[PDB]
């Protein structure tokens, strides 16, 4: 019942050109843009362990910008880099090469079918194209091969850089909704999530921003998120999120049986409700 | 093959601190009932916590393979002095921790005969300072024979409020051993030991929990028997791991949601069963 878009850091086969790319999204349900253009079918926000583990590593030292007072993609790159820079994040070297990169173009679904299209990308000078885990997502090989107004928008920001000496996250909410060039959608965007980093074992940056996406799709979370006054409540509400998550490790049953046996643990697990 | 998780603590009638059968893992899972019946077989669905925490003391865990010992006191001593080794515990904790794992091992037909059983703690009795209980598949679940081996794995969890971080202990004997700890006539293989203080997001019931299931998970049961090193223990964990489907809370549970969810199980499960 909010809108949720990930967008990654990508080439194109035609210009050969870095851009951002819509990935997937969350309404109700997550959506997943295949390679050639076309929507996946919707399904259940399902998480990889080791997205959660990284997410969290990373949350608890993550940057934080709270009702901070941007209306541009532009303002709220150069107060993010600024805060990652006094955070010790991401040393001041770093923030033109990044800043290059927050203020490439983002591209949509419409736009790719008359690109060549996409393929992974990593940051290596400024600002050229390397891709130095797994070629094919496991949603796009799986389900490839609702909203009202405000309804305001999360957007998250995938990208590797592997001149960076540790994945950073940082999160924004803006004092005032505000249509960014960013997103497609005339949905006034709230929060940015910015996920950025080198190539890192257990770390798959696809899956970072599936988790951040599903956690803010997720109603008591996004309720804590709009409420959050500090780093500390916003990793409180994390906990509470993963207090009620559910782990189905590899089990050889019939898989509408497995799944369908999680309902009643997961139905005592929701109360009062998550946390 | 058979699972048995057994937990330290006080019976009502005499006081004593004792092991105490929980569950069990015969393929599923069966958990042991207020007294003193077994509840129904299930699935085993693990905490996201359980399986951080499993991750972690099972990365610095201490490991002892091919152990000679044949007796449940025989490898308590070995592995209080590998744990000493490691400086997972101090030599001073040496001593009440072998006194805990040589207390009586007890079972579903002797519950009913004490007053009621609460989960303990060593130090030097005392009860949970911090919020825990009561578990979740004991209110979910609760409202035996393979041949020819079948051998067993025994899973032992514990609280020290002495000890200064979480420990974890696996060992494999040289050769399959019948010893006083598990009731039924089949011979233990393996042994977990999970010893710990309180610590917020550490419920060691359902670490307990998560040890026993990736013992009832096939590959890694395989490469139990292989391994020569903790690294390769380690390896077929963060594989087992890798295969773990994660299910978040929703506002809207829906059946026909879970179901999108189908080929998401089985491809992780074609993945686990494709690896060595």
């Amino acid at each position: 019942k909010v809108y949720v878009e990930l967008q990654e850091l990508v080439m194109d086969e035609k210009n050969q050109e870095l851009r951002w790319m819509e990935a997937a999204r969350w309404v109700q349900l997550e959506e997943n843009l295949g390679e050639n253009g076309a929507w996946g079918r919707p399904h259940l926000s399902h998480l990889t362990f080791w997205s959660l583990l990284e997410l969290r590593r990373v949350f608890t030292k993550g940057t934080v910008l709270l009702d901070l007072q941007e209306t541009s993609l532009a303002g709220v790159a150069n107060q993010l880099l600024d805060r990652f820079i006094f955070e010790d994040q991401i040393r001041p070297q770093d923030r033109e090469e990044l800043l290059r990169a927050l203020l490439l173009k983002h591209s949509h679904a419409g736009e790719l079918e008359a690109l060549g299209g996409v393929k992974p990308a990593v940051l290596t000078r400024s600002g050229d194209p390397s891709q130095p885990p797994q070629h094919s997502s496991l949603e796009t090989q799986l389900f490839c091969e609702k909203i009202p107004p405000d309804s305001e928008a999360t957007l998250v920001l995938v990208g590797r850089a592997d001149f960076l000496e540790q994945p950073v996250l940082g999160f924004v909410r803006l004092q005032e909704a505000a249509e960014l060039e960013a997103v497609e959608l005339p949905v006034p965007i709230r929060f940015l999530f910015v996920l950025l980093g080198p190539e890192a074992p257990h770390i798959d940056y696809t899956q970072l921003g599936r988790a951040a996406a599903t956690l803010m799709s997720e109603r008591v979370f996004r309720i804590d998120a709009y409420m959050a006054q500090s780093r500390g409540e916003l990793l409180h509400s994390l906990e509470g999120f993963l207090d009620c998550s559910l782990v189905l490790p590899p089990t050889d049953a019939p898989s509408e049986q497995a799944l369908l046996s999680l309902v009643p643990v997961q139905r005592e697990l929701l109360r009062r409700r998550y946390q």
